[PDB]
Formats: structure tokens, C-alpha cells, sequence
């Protein structure tokens, strides 16, 4: 099965039996990306055990895959099991399921939804303050993944349910220990079935017990029209049932924690080591808020410095790293023939980092995405929330809730390397996008 | 266990309780046909069980099955119960899915049209004076006659010759070994625990697949795999079924292992159930003197002093057709028909989740007593003209229907009735007291006789 490449002409590293190229996975999925990208150019083919994945990097072929036949042909992401009752997850699910669960919570973030949360995350962001004021007084490193990511927590936890869960918080514990052998999987895809029908699932059963019976107390009613009062109202009319429910509220408690931390954190990290972007990003800050204003929905939109932070962070550090997509049947698309079972990848890590399109794509530049510049920058080579049908739900709710805390936070504290602080950030070889070493910052009041 | 063995328990629809992990494999210790008339008599119009962990629903209604064989054929009801494991076979015709069964159906298509089939008559025309000349040394004796092996042997001569333009069998060479490899070809039988676990646990699938174990023995598909590649003789055609394939070649396309495995299927199905199905004739003329008579009477009146029987004079005989008719309605050699429901639909107000698998039992419903009269008696005369028009398309099935039927029917039927003509205008059969009467049904998988059909010949 390993000669499908071969067969179609499309070059790529050479598959080992049963592993196939997976042994280069020891750098991680970024780095073996970036040397595919250069060795081979713009189409390359390798194996994930016996799956074939076909990179492309052109942006009109990228265009037809995420935008164009995604109803058609591109609809699903590469099949993750064994899952169990998490199948039924938006992230998971497949075609009718998927669109209707797509539909379903489309409404959450509206830009009327958005406005509403606004007071509910400016409360958040006077405790980020006063914890960081207790660190920040006296002499201490602080861990920017651990206080982002209890504030992370608060905003997820609030918006989409109105519970108030307020620093060994069981849901931050259980939430981050969805944290080796996924190895065999990508090998064994025949071992999927042998865990499905025989009830196995790869998440462990406590951080699902956990979740499962903590959306059951939340669900406790006795509102706002929020991620839970959507999926209740339309449950009490194919449809949702008590089970599905908890899959949804999984996704977005882990969402709305680790990935808004992740890059909060990210983004503190370029603006100590570049104190000028961090000045002159707090200038603005103060200049649209003064006096420290609380920060609105629309004074949000209106910075635009903030928002050529955010995007030069999310451009040198994608957390997604790739976009995948199964082809469901055999097509030609931009004149290359993809047969069906093929996964379509995006190396998006590598694609935000190349240097055909991006100058000095390892420096910290966020004059890029200046209103000047911004023209210059490919939709479809800056993809840090996807594209098309099944981009990213939440990258309204995401932006949003960054930026309201780097607002809060740049108002009254200016951070600077430590001694312990990794310069430079070294990613972690492994899966998934993180630091190797904790991100640690120092914390000066002004 | 369980699983999914309460499925037809939501939808209300009747069934045997499923036993965990078998479901109702069990009762197929009688074959599939009994168990399926056994049904029919218990739970009435609709039932469904448990191959393993996969619901099956049998109807029997004849607008329910026109709607799943031909209304929604392309949207709903395309493919057949996935089987495996198959390796490069997959992309046989009656194998494929979706678009690559859609696109091979019509590349195929043009195989049996009414001007193909009428210019195979001559050539079909010289095996059938070496089957009488093979029957006659047989007859010539008291010996008895194995039917399976003179018929198998006639119709592996047609096959070759109309599809590939090779004779291969030159009056036998009964070792030939054509008819050696495609006897073994496949062995349904659930003795056999490797297609009784197939059904039971079907995740073993991908485990042989990439083992490359096939169900196809290796030296059965090699013999073929390189009998094609031999039977490759160009430049030297006559545009028949490999020269549809080899002219497409030359123009996504066709490579030359789905090319092989087009020509495996339709090898099988010229020799096996041809073959068979003129054994089931044969036995049911034999037990019928009455009939036979009848019928060599009408093949005089068309071809008087033995004369050659053409492509019109053949769908000319009446009561020919009504003795193939009525033995095919008696032996559905497929026994079942079946497909996968690939999203969830409601047909005449019954919702079928995706995943099940819908079947029609053309066994069960070819002998129904509320349709036919004496369903398990042999009378021709139920397929007349007379009372032809009281017949349902959607119950009497024996090639299937819609756009995935029997792509081969009529050739099937031409090849069948052009021997049936010159064997009946020489020679008369009888029972041998060895002869199985009645003739018991094999037990197994596939629809055949326990005991080979033998029979005496008499010359005229
Ligand atoms: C900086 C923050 C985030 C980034 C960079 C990000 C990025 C992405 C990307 C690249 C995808 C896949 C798009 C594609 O395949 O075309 C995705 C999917 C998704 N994201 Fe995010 N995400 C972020 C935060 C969030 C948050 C806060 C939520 C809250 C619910 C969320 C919910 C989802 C969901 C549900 C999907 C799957 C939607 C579907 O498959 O239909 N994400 N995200
Ligand atoms: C008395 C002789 C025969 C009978 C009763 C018979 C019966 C059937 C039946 C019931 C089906 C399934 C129809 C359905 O599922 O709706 C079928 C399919 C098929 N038959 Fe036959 N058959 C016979 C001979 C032949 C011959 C001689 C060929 C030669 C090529 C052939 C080739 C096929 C093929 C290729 C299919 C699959 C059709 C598809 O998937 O499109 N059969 N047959
Ligand atoms: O990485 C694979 N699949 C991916 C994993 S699904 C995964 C299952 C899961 C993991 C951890 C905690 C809870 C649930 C999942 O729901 N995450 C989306 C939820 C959070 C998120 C993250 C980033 C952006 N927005 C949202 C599919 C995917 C969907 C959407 C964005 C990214 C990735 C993979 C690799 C090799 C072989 N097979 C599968
Ligand atoms: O019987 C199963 N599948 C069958 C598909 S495979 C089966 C595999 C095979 C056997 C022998 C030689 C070569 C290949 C196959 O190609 N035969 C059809 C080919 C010859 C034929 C027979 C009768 C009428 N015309 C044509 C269903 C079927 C389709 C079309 C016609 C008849 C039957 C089955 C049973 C249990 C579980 N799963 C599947």
C-alpha cells in the first residue's frame, strides 16, 4: 500500500514497512513539515503508518480543498479513535452529524452573543490583575501558563454556562491532563475497531467522569441564551440527547482553557523579548483607554497594533500546526488526481514560516500585518483558525477573549526576561505545539 | 454482545432474539434459504436479524423493494454488503462501490447488447455439436451421467471464446485447466470458521488485508492472473468483453489488474452458473417426463430436421422460456439480494437507519404460498402467457433488478436455451434410481444440490 506516491508521481520521503514515515516524527510535525517543504517543494506525499497524506502548499489547491468542495469531497478530518461517546464531538463528528451539530452551535458566538460577554469578562480581568499585583510586589517568576490559563477557565466556564468555578481547581486539573502510544495507532488502524466494539476509548474515564458529572450539575436550570441554554432549548423540541450534550461541553471547556492560555502566553513571551513591540503596544493601549477605561467590544476592534500582536504570535506559533482533511472520493483537483482515503494536510507551521512568501519569517515582526502591508499575506497561507465551512467555531470568541486580557494586563504591568526565562523559546519536540520549559516572566507594576 | 441487537427491538420491526456476538448465525445451520422461509412464515412482511453485529432487514413487499432496487438505487441503495477480504478484487463489478461500480456498470454495459449477443450464436453453435458428440459416447452406454461436468465444460467453451476469443477446452482435455482452477475459485461455507468469524467479527478485515490473505486462493488467482496476461494477443480483434476493456486501456483508466479482475467475475459466472442452473433444468425435465416431451414437441415445430437454432428462433420458443423461467423460479441460484443503506431514509413509512442492511429473500418469495399456486411443485405453465401478467417483477427476481441486476441475464438466458435446444433435439434423460429424488438442496452456503445431479441418456 505503500506505492500510492510512487504510483501517482508525487514525491516524498521513502515509507519504511508498517511505520512508513513516522520515524521522522522524532524532531515533531513542525520540523519535519519545514523539510519536506524545501527538499521536495510544492506537493509531497508520505505515510502515516499505512494513511497516505498529500501536502499541499499551493493556495488555490488549498482554496478547493478547505473552501470550495468541502460539502462535496473535503468534509472530514482524518478518523480519531477509538473515541466512544466523544464521536459525536463538532471536532469528530462526520458529515450529517457534523452539519447539523455545525448549525447547532453556530449561534453561540454571534456578534449580539460576543457583545453580551464582554461584562462578564471584564469581572475575570481585575482578578488577573490583583494575582498578578501579589507576584508582581514582590520578587517572583511567574508561570504565565498557570494564572492565564485559571483565567482562561473563568471566561469558558461563564460564557457558555454562567457558572462561577473561581488554585488546585479540579477542573483545571482534569482539564489539562488530556495530555506516547499513539504511536500504534498510526500504525495498528485495524486495532481501532478491536477498542470501538469493545467499548475502549483513549481518554482516560476519570477526566470524562469528572466533566461528565460536573455538565450534569451545571445543567441543573433551575437564563442567558449561552453555549448551554442552545443546546438545552433545542433539546426540549433529531435530536440532542444527554450524552451528545456533554461531548460539545468537552470541547469548548478544553478550548477555551488551553488554547487561549497557550497563546496568551505565547504572545507575553515575543513582547519581553521585544520590550519595543510591547511599549509601543501599550502607548495604544492607553491612548484608545485612558486612565485605564474599561475595555469595550468596540474600543477592541479599534486597536490595531493589538490586533498585528495577535497575529504575528498565532503566525510563528499556529497551535493547530496542520489542517487535514480526508478526501471521500476520487477527484482532480488543479489538475492532480487525489484518490479516495487520501488525507489532504496543510502544513500550516510550515507554510506561516516560508521563505518564498514571508521575509524573515523566524523573526518577531508585526509590521506585517500592518493595514500597509496586510495586503501582501495570503488567506490561504496565513491559516492560524483554518478556512472555510469547518474553520474554527470560536475564532470570534477567541480573538476577543485574548485581547481583553492583553489589555487589562498591559495597562499596569511591563514584563521582562528572567534568569530562568528560555531565550530562545524551544518548542517542544513532541505532538504538540508548546514550550519545552514553562514560559517564566518577570512582572513589573507601573 | 449487544451492540446494536436492539435495533429492530426500537424500530418495532419482529425477529429471532439474537444471541451476543453471533446475533442469529445460528440458525443458519439449515442454509440461508431455510432459515429465510422460516421467517417468512413466523414474523410475516418484514423481519430483521443479526449477522454477527450486522442488522439485517428482509422485505417482502413488492413497492418496498422496487424502491430500494430501483427508485433509490443511486442514492440510497447502490452498494452490496461490504466483503472482504478481497485485496485487488475490490474493483470487481459486482465488488465495487459508488463511483467505480458506476463506472465500470457502463464501461461494461455494451457487453450484452442485442447485436453482441446475436453474433455470438455462431460461435456458441460449434461447442454445442461437441456437446452432443460428448454425450452421445455417454450415451451409447448405460453409464450414468454427471451433468455438472458436461455443462461446466460447454459453458467455459462459451465463456472464453465470446469474451476473449481463446478456445481453450478443444473438445476436452477434461483436465483442462480452466475448469480445475474456477471450480476452486471461492468456497462459501459456513462449516468453515474463516467466513463464520468474518461475519461475527468483521474488524479482522484490515488485520488480513494488509497480511495480503484473500479469500481468492493464491494459485486459483495466479492461474488466471497470468491466463489473462496471456490471453493478451494484439496485434494479431472482433471487439468483444476484452477488447471493451483493452480499447478503453488505450485512451482513468482501466489498469491491467482491475482488467484481470473483471475477467475473473465473469468467467465464474459463465461457467458455475451457467452450468448449474442447465443441472436444474435437466433434473426438473427428467422428473417431468410430461414436460420434456412438451417441450422437445416445440423445438421440432421451430427447427424442423434439427435445424441450426438461431439468435431469433431461440426467443421464439415459448414454452422454453417458461421451463427456464419456472426452474429459475424453483433454484434462485443468488438466494438473496441485498443492500447497504448508506444514509438514513423512510421508504413506505418505514425508517431504515443507515448501516443496515436491507435484503430481499428471492428464495422465500419465489416459493411463497400467497403468490404461487403449489409453490414447491414444478408446473411451467404458471410463467404462460395466460397467466404471465399475475406475476410481480418485485416477487419473481431470480436476476435481480434496477440498475444493478444481472448484467449477464441475457446471455445467461441465450447461452442456457442454446444448449437446451441441441441437447433436447438428440437425446432424452431419465432417472438412474442414483439419481437424489427429490433432489435435496445443499445445506451450506451457495444453492446446490447435496448429491450431483446425475442422469441416464437415451439418443434418438
Ligand atoms: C487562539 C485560539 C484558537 C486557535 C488558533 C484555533 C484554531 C483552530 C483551527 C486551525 C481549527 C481547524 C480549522 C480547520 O480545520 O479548517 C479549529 C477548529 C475548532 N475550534 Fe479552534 N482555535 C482557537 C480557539 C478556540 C476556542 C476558544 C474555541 C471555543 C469553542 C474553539 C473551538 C473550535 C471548534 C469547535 C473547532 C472544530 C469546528 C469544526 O470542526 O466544525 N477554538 N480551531
Ligand atoms: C442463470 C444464470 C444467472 C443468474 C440467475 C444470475 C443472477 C444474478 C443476480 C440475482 C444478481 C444480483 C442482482 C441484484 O443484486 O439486483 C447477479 C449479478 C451479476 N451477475 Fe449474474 N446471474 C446469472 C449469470 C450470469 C452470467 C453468465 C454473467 C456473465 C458476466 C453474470 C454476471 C453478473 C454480474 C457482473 C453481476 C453484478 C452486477 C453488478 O454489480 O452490476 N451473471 N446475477
Ligand atoms: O490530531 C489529530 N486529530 C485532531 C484531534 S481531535 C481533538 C480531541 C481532543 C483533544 C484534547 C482534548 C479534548 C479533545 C479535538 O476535538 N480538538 C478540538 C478541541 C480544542 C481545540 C484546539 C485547537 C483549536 N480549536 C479547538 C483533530 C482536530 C480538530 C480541530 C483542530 C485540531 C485538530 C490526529 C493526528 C494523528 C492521527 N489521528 C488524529
Ligand atoms: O455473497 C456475498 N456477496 C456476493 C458478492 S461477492 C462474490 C465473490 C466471488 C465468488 C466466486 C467467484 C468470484 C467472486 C461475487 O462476486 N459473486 C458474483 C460473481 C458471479 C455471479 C454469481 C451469480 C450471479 N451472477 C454472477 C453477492 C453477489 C453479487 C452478485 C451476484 C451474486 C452474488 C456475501 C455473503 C455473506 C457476507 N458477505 C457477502
Amino acid at each position: 500500500s505503500h506505492g500510492l506516491f510512487k504510483k501517482l508521481g508525487i514525491p516524498g520521503p521513502t515509507p519504511l514497512p508498517f511505520l512508513g514515515n513516522i520515524l521522522s516524527y522524532h524532531k515533531g510535525f513542525c520540523m519535519f513539515d519545514m523539510e519536506c517543504h524545501k527538499k521536495y517543494g510544492k506537493v509531497w506525499g508520505f505515510y502515516d503508518g499505512q494513511q497516505p497524506v498529500l501536502a499541499i502548499t499551493d493556495p488555490d489547491m488549498i482554496k478547493t480543498v478547505l473552501v470550495k468542495e468541502c460539502y462535496s469531497v473535503f468534509t472530514n478530518r482524518r478518523p480519531f479513535g477509538p473515541v466512544g461517546f466523544m464521536k459525536s464531538a463538532i471536532s469528530i463528528a462526520e458529515d450529517e452529524e457534523w452539519k447539523r451539530l455545525r448549525s447547532l452551535l453556530s449561534p453561540t458566538f454571534t456578534s449580539g452573543k460576543l457583545k453580551e460577554m464582554v461584562p462578564i469578562i471584564a469581572q475575570y480581568g481585575d482578578v488577573l490583575v490583583r494575582n498578578l499585583r501579589r507576584e508582581a510586589e514582590t520578587g517572583k517568576p511567574v508561570t504565565l501558563k498557570d494564572v492565564f490559563g485559571a483565567y482562561s477557565m473563568d471566561v469558558i466556564t461563564s460564557t457558555s454556562f454562567g457558572v462561577n468555578i473561581d488554585p488546585q481547581d479540579p477542573f483545571v486539573e482534569n482539564t489539562k491532563k488530556l495530555l506516547p502510544f499513539f504511536l500504534s495507532i498510526t500504525v495498528f488502524p485495524f486495532l481501532i475497531p478491536i477498542l470501538e466494539v469493545l467499548n475502549i476509548c483513549v481518554f482516560p474515564r476519570e477526566v470524562t467522569n469528572f466533566l461528565r458529572k460536573s455538565v450534569k450539575r451545571m445543567k441543573e436550570s433551575r437564563h442567558r441564551v449561552d453555549f448551554l441554554q442552545l443546546m438545552i432549548d433545542s433539546q426540549n423540541s433529531k435530536a440532542l440527547s444527554d450524552l451528545e450534550l456533554v461531548a460539545q461541553s468537552i470541547i469548548f471547556i478544553f478550548a477555551g482553557y488551553e488554547t487561549t492560555s497557550s497563546v496568551l502566553s505565547f504572545i507575553m513571551y515575543e513582547l519581553a523579548t521585544h520590550p519595543d513591540v510591547q511599549q509601543k503596544l501599550q502607548e495604544e493601549i492607553d491612548a484608545v483607554l485612558p486612565n485605564k477605561a474599561p475595555p469595550t467590544y468596540d474600543t477592541v476592534l479599534q486597536m490595531e497594533y493589538l490586533d498585528m500582536v495577535v497575529n504575528e504570535t498565532l503566525r510563528l506559533f499556529p497551535i493547530a500546526m496542520r489542517l487535514e482533511r480526508v478526501c471521500k472520493k476520487d477527484v482532480e483537483i488543479n489538475g492532480m488526481f487525489i484518490p479516495k482515503g487520501v488525507v489532504v494536510m496543510i502544513p500550516s507551521y510550515a507554510l506561516h514560516r516560508d521563505p518564498k512568501y514571508w521575509t524573515e519569517p523566524e523573526k518577531f515582526l508585526p509590521e506585517r500585518f500592518s493595514a500597509k502591508n496586510a495586503d501582501n499575506i495570503d488567506p490561504y497561507i496565513y491559516t492560524p483558525f483554518g478556512s472555510g465551512p469547518r474553520n474554527c467555531i470560536g475564532m470570534r470568541f477567541a480573538l476577543m477573549n485574548m485581547k481583553l486580557a492583553l489589555i487589562r494586563v498591559l495597562q499596569n504591568f511591563s514584563f521582562k526576561p528572567c534568569k530562568e526565562t528560555q531565550i530562545p523559546l524551544k518548542l517542544s519536540l513532541g505532538g504538540l505545539l508548546q514550550p519545552e520549559k514553562p514560559v517564566v516572566l518577570k512582572v513589573e507594576s507601573r
